[PDB]
Parts: structure tokens; C-alpha cells; sequence
């Protein structure tokens, strides 16, 4: 992805190596305190009522923009698809890939 034009949050890239699921996210710096999570469906495409969660962490600023990078990396038993949830300044935002969710192959 590119630095977004307006979106509060936008996944950039991700990888799954068989066990470790990781990635990088564009996050608008709306306010300082943020919660950025990756909510996923497991290997059988079970979303488990939004209970499969990885917390992302601040990575670094994006100079001259209103965005910053956040990253995540965690062990998962299995994963078919996911979206990003972002809470900041009392509001919840999502990047669910324009309703498609992000897919992990196989
Ligand atoms: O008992 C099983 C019955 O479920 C089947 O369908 C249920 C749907 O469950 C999954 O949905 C997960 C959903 O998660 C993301 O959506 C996020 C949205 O929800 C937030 O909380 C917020 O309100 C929204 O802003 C946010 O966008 C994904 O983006 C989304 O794609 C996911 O669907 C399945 O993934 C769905 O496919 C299912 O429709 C089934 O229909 C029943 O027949 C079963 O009995």
C-alpha cells in the first residue's frame, strides 16, 4: 500500500511462514495512545467471535506525513484471513480490505 490519502489505518504487507504471522501497517497519528490489533480467522476459517487477536506495536514515524508504521509478529496455530482494528481518541476504525478481508493462502 501507499501512505493513505485519508484512511485511519491501512495494512501494508504481511507474511506467514507456517507458524509466525507478521506484518506492517500504516496508522494515522490521530492521537498518541493507540490500540492496533489484528483479528483473524484460524486455519479452519473460524473467527471465534473476534477472539483470535494479535497486538501490533509502534514501529516508527513516517516523516512529513500524518502517519506512522506499526508492526506485528506472533505465533498462530493456523490462519485463513484477517482484518485490522484500530482504536484511538474514542473511536474504532478498521481495515478489512474493502470488505474482502486479507487472505492467507492454502
Ligand atoms: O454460527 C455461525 C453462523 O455464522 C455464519 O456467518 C457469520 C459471519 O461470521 C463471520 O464474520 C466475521 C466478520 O468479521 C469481520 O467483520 C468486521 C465487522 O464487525 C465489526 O465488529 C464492526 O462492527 C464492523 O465495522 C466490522 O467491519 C470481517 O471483515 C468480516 O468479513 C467477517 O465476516 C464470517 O466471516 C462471515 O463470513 C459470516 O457471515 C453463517 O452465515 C451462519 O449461517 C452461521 O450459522
Amino acid at each position: 500500500a501507499s501512505i493513505p490519502s485519508s484512511a485511519s489505518v491501512q495494512l501494508d504487507s504481511y507474511n506467514y511462514d507456517g507458524s509466525t504471522f507478521s506484518g506492517k501497517i500504516y496508522v494515522k497519528n490521530i492521537a498518541y495512545s493507540k490500540k492496533v490489533t489484528v483479528v483473524y480467522a484460524d486455519g479452519s476459517d473460524n473467527w471465534n467471535n473476534n477472539g483470535n487477536i494479535i497486538a501490533a506495536s509502534f514501529s516508527g514515524p513516517i516523516s512529513g506525513s500524518n502517519y506512522e508504521y506499526w508492526t506485528f509478529s506472533a505465533s498462530v496455530k493456523g490462519i485463513k484471513e484477517f482484518y485490522i482494528k484500530y482504536e484511538v481518541s474514542g473511536k474504532t476504525y478498521y481495515d478489512n480490505n474493502n470488505s474482502a478481508n486479507y487472505q492467507v493462502s492454502t
